[PDB]
């Protein structure tokens, strides 16, 4: 019985939407807590039957690439830093350190000899080094899709548990930019029992702390009963460094940050130094910092108080790690012998901290709220919201998405097959899925690190993409050629990917045409995947070196096809236009795909001497002034003509589209009979301010209201075909494509922001629906939750993530965009929604990173454009906090993000060819998904295992019956099961073993995953 998402509003105690909707946001000046006010506390609470229990616990913030790549910050800090913690652990028994980021601990621990590898095991058996979250990074929450903070999770725990036999049950997020509940929901199901999160807006801190409410158990915003619900501790103060984690006043707070005396390069902004503890002074230094916890203690309800003590990089020197520890050793010598005070205080870990409130909560002390929502946007100080990273260095935005689809694909392709070690699956797939999760780190894809950082990530995810390739390719053959002839050279290309929309028309020339001809190779096979477990069609493309070319499947039956040109846009430095201009060799051929569940297709590309019987040719109309004419070799129909004029398409018995002069969107009319529904696509420009604080990586600081991109008269393009019909539009910094196939536009933007300066540019979608100051976002790829604009908070505050999608709606009509890579965006008006392109600043934002933001690149942005009529859907009530998508809608994104692969046979023969792959594989009902399928076992190994993580998203009841589908049980996909576990989404923890070793079905909005094993 799973329960209901949509129609019982959860009853919880601070509910986000809610706190949003009455909350002031004043920035007052609340005294030495600048955000706050000024604590008091009652000396008589702490006493001899009650004492204030203190957890001071030492940490370093290790970034996996910031203002250095990761190997420079390894060599100059990292590896210091983690020799050094081995080294003063293992002397001081009583020290503790805890430890986030597993990227560079792998790195470091790989390096070392048995000796150290042995002394560093034991500092962690016995609970002095501690690690906390464990993941590769620690992650961005706003445009990280879910999947993929899985798989760095993942990636993480798999490491510790096989060298250090530990699993973290405590999360630390000290530093991403504002938090989700997509973590805790992950989490949870991997076993966490207790997280930690820290940058959350200076007003809710203020909110939550006046009523005690920052330390919660956090349940996902549609969960009725409460059993998503983690333990939350959100730390109070403005930032993680010790100034801003023992208490309310940084001035004294600093004076207990040891490295700040001078010999360090170090010293105390509000101008009182620390001073080494003594004698003579310990009694006076201890009443000083005794008060500033006990004030800290007030904001929270149990006698267990939370003292993190570290910063950036921390813990590096020898004297480092002796300043702090033996100030901090006379601090708690003498507080914890003078009665009086009423502490005990000691060196402590993440974990050890938690236990002692659960202690404290099951003796009855303490009782705490529940709360459900997210924590964005998130904003530091003043006005200075964080929402401008949800679309800096867009190119590596999109390029994280493109990867995270090869990496499920790779892993999918070759989990099918145990492979010999000299194929080199396992290492291919290994460096693949550690950049990916390197990426995800809180300055990778945020867009906030330096150029030569964001180029290293770069070369790192491409080095990936070719690792994929490489596994995807060698498995297709395998699976595909008949086995008595399989003779497969691990270090060949049989195929290779051809993909149409990464890097993208105009960001890069990389798409293989298929040379045929009858004086060289008459056809060509190639083959699609389909990752997802159910059949689909998708229109796919190829280019060929001639047009007349006819598809077959491999059957030998045809296959309708359209053949159109190969057009690229050019900004013409000549006579200052952006036009296109066709290929006289090479076409595009586009025809329909069917490809079953998890599974592959084969077709054949034929040349012939004339138009073949089932390939039709689309007619091509420029519209602009001054027009020159567009010869296209043997293209058998001539390019027409016009001026500037609106025109109207429709492709199949999908939607008619109508669009203005200037080639952009103005109508969608549905169905025959229907209205045109005004939808209208604007480009706008946000500038900077001249006066005060400035935009850059981090903070988007409008000069107010966006203001309309100047198009001038811009040359249109309109394709028209039987199966695909589009119009482009060269507009400045932009090539704006609506594409047709018969269902939902396809938008594309090929963004080139060039040198314009301090400007930002914006997308927008103009409509009647009444959406009032409503919208819904996406968190993660993984749920919508719902937005409302406030106009007590200024523009920048109202945009939100958009990591795959938005949508506007009244009681009759929704408007979904769905996106292929995280961007920023908003309705800042009823019937608006809006989505950032890309930015290009000037100045550096004062956070830390030094630069602006001028290494932009074109980028081809992608998107799905649903209107529907949803008067008849069955829509949560007004006071859920939650949205769903259609199928429609939810179709339309997995086209986005997991389309179909395409491969091109390299070779002029493929001897064994096969026809198909997994047409006996299920296929599932449409909300549900595999997320993730690995093998787990090398192929030494006695019992094969594989992992599969099943995801059921929540899709509305619209009144389409859509009916018979088949049962997904992921334990019988390969055959010889011996077992079906249920374990935790890391595969680390047996949950239950399966009866009958079937994999059951998850609930809607659940995900789960399983482990089977086989005998080989
Ligand atoms: C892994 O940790 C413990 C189980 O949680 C021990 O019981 C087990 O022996 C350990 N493995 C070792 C120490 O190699
Ligand atoms: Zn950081």
């Amino acid at each position: 019985q799973c329960q209901d998402v949509v129609q019982d509003v959860p009853n919880v105690d601070v509910q986000m939407l809610e706190l949003y909707d009455r909350m002031s946001f004043k920035d007052i000046d609340g005294g030495v807590w600048k955000q706050g006010w000024n604590i008091k506390y009652d000396p008589l609470k702490y006493n001899a039957h009650h004492k204030l229990k203190v957890f001071v616990v030492p940490h370093s913030h290790n970034d996996p690439g910031w203002i250095q790549t990761f190997e420079e910050y390894y060599q100059h800090d990292t590896k210091h830093i983690l020799s050094n913690a081995l080294r003063h652990l293992h002397d001081n028994p009583e020290m503790k350190f805890i430890w986030a980021e597993i990227s560079y601990f792998a790195r470091f621990y790989h390096d070392l000899g048995e000796n150290k590898k042995l002394q560093m095991k034991s500092i962690v058996k016995n609970g002095q080094l501690e690690f906390v979250t464990g993941g590769w990074v620690m992650p961005d929450e706003a445009n990280s899709h879910w999947r993929n903070v899985l798989l760095q999770l993942t990636e993480g725990q798999t490491w510790l548990k096989q060298f250090m036999n530990v699993t973290p049950t405590a999360s630390w997020a000290i530093d991403p930019f504002g938090h989700s509940p997509t973590m805790p929901y992950i989490l949870q199901k991997s076993g966490f029992k207790n997280m930690l999160i820290q940058r959350t807006h200076y007003s809710v801190k203020k909110e939550l702390a006046q009523q005690r409410q920052l330390e919660f158990l956090w349940r996902q915003i549609w969960d009725n009963k409460g059993d998503t619900a983690l333990f939350t501790h959100m730390m109070p103060f403005y930032s993680y460094d010790i100034p801003h984690t023992c208490g309310p006043d940084p001035k004294v707070c600093c004076q207990f940050d040891f490295k700040r005396m001078g010999s360090f390069g170090l010293s105390c902004p509000w101008k009182v130094p620390p001073r080494t503890i003594s004698d003579q002074n310990v009694a006076a230094r201890s009443d000083l910092l005794v008060d500033q916890w006990k004030k800290k203690a007030e904001l929270y309800r149990t006698n267990v108080l939370l003292i993190p003590l570290g910063d950036d990089f921390r813990f590096k020197q020898n004297t480092e790690w002796d300043v702090q520890r033996v100030n901090y050793e006379r601090l708690f010598e003498h507080i914890n012998s003078q009665a009086h005070f009423n502490v005990q205080a000691q060196f402590g870990t993440l974990q050890e901290y938690f236990d002692a409130v659960h202690q404290a909560e099951r003796a009855g002390q303490a009782e705490f709220p529940t709360l459900s929502g997210d924590f964005f946007t998130y904003a530091d100080r003043s006005d200075n919201y964080w929402s401008g990273y949800y679309t800096s260095r867009p190119y590596h935005k999109r390029m994280d998405r493109v990867l995270m689809h090869y990496v499920r694909a790779a892993e999918m392709l070759s989990a099918w097959h145990s492979w010999d070690g000299m194929a080199r699956i396992e290492e291919r797939l290994e460096q693949a899925r550690r950049e990916l999760s390197l990426f995800q780190h809180h300055d990778g894809i945020t867009g906030t690190a330096k150029t030569h950082v964001v180029v290293d990530y770069e070369q790192r995810m491409q080095e990936a993409l070719k690792a994929c390739q490489m596994v995807m390719q060698q498995s297709v053959y395998r699976l595909l050629t008949k086995p008595s002839i399989y003779s497969p050279d691990f270090s060949f290309s049989y195929f290779t990917l051809d993909d149409s929309r990464w890097p993208g028309s105009g960001v890069e020339d990389s798409r293989t045409t298929i040379i045929l001809g009858e004086d060289i190779l008459p056809s060509k096979h190639v083959v699609m995947h389909n990752t997802l477990p159910h059949w689909r069609e998708q229109l796919v493309d190829f280019y060929v070196s001639s047009p007349f070319v006819s598809v077959t499947d491999l059957a030998n039956n045809p296959v309708e096809a359209q053949v159109s040109p190969v057009w690229s846009w050019h900004h013409d430095t000549l006579t200052k236009t952006i036009h296109p201009q066709g290929s006289t060799t090479k076409y595009r051929i586009i025809f329909k795909a069917r490809v079953p569940p998890m599974g592959l297709a084969t077709y054949v590309l034929t040349i012939s001497d004339s138009k073949p019987e089932h390939t039709s040719y689309a007619s091509n109309l420029l519209l602009r002034k001054n027009p020159t004419s567009l010869p296209l070799g043997q293209y058998p129909e001539d390019v027409k003509f016009g001026d500037p004029r609106e025109i109207s398409l429709r492709v199949g018995n999908g939607p008619t589209l109508a669009f203005s002069e200037q080639g952009l969107l103005k109508s969608i009319q549905l169905t025959q009979d229907s209205p045109h529904v005004p939808v209208h696509f604007k480009f706008l420009k946000y500038g900077v301010r001249s006066h005060g604080d400035r935009s850059g990586a981090y903070l988007f600081l409008p000069n107010g209201p966006a203001s309309p991109v100047e198009l001038g008269q811009p040359v249109v393009l309109v394709t028209k075909g039987k199966l695909e019909s589009s119009v482009s539009v060269g507009l400045p910094s932009v090539v704006h494509q609506t594409i047709m196939r018969g269902g939902a536009p396809e938008i594309r933007n090929l963004v080139d922001i060039g040198s314009l300066d301090n400007t930002e540019i914006v997308m927008r979608l103009e409509t009647h629906i009444d959406s009032g100051d409503i919208f819904y976002t996406d968190l993660n790829g993984l749920q919508f939750i719902k937005r409302r604009r406030l106009d007590k908070l200024p523009l920048q505050a109202n945009y939100y993530p958009i990591p795959s999608g938005m949508f506007i709606e009244d009681a009759n009509t929704r408007l979904t965009l769905l996106t292929g890579q995280p961007l920023g965006g908003s309705s800042l008006a009823s019937g608006e929604l809006e989505i950032m392109q890309d930015r290009r600043l000037a100045s550096d934002d004062e956070r830390g990173l030094g630069q602006g933001v001028l290494d932009n690149k074109p980028v081809l942005h992608i998107y799905r454009l649903v209107l529907e009529k949803v008067n008849n859907c069955v829509r949560p009530s007004k006071l859920h906090p939650a949205g769903y998508l259609t199928s429609a809608a939810h179709k339309a994104s997995q086209s986005l993000l997991d389309p179909l692969d395409k491969f091109i046979f390299a070779e002029n023969e493929w001897i064994g060819a096969q026809g198909q792959f997994g047409g006996d594989h299920p296929s599932a009902r449409e909300d549900l998904d595999v997320s993730v399928m690995r093998r787990l076992t090398k192929s030494s190994a006695k019992t094969q295992r594989v992992g599969y993580v099943l995801h059921r998203t929540n899709l509305m009841q619209c009144g389409t019956p859509e009916e018979h589908t088949q049962k997904l049980d992921v334990c019988h996909l390969l055959p010889n099961v011996a077992r079906c576990e249920r374990t935790t989404l890391t595969f680390l923890q047996n949950l239950e073993h399966l009866d009958g070793m079937v994999a059951p079905e998850v609930c809607p909005m659940e995900t789960a995953a399983y482990v089977s094993s086989h005998s080989s």
